[PDB]
């Protein structure tokens, strides 16, 4: 729980801070979970190659 | 605690289903986080944009 509808009235120092730390934010948890999917993923191929 | 090495011996109907469920499966992970992040980012524009 927390708002930031008061973005509006902060520095503009203050929210570009967010907005460039908003990048690596979805960054991370997006390639984490591609890598960690393919990691499941990769037996999958390596079995339907074998068959 | 969950291994899929035993795969190989799976019929390609049983490892076909975890291949294609993976498809929606990561898909869904990676979405959920796009739609949060953006409905945060999008405050963030507009008070940028508005400086």
């Amino acid at each position: 729980g927390s708002d930031y509808e008061f973005l509006k009235s902060w520095t503009v120092e203050d929210l570009q801070k967010r907005l460039l730390a908003l990048d690596p934010m979805m960054e991370q948890e997006i390639e984490e979970i591609r890598q960690k999917y393919q990691s499941k993923r990769q037996p999958i191929l390596d079995a339907i190659e074998a068959k």
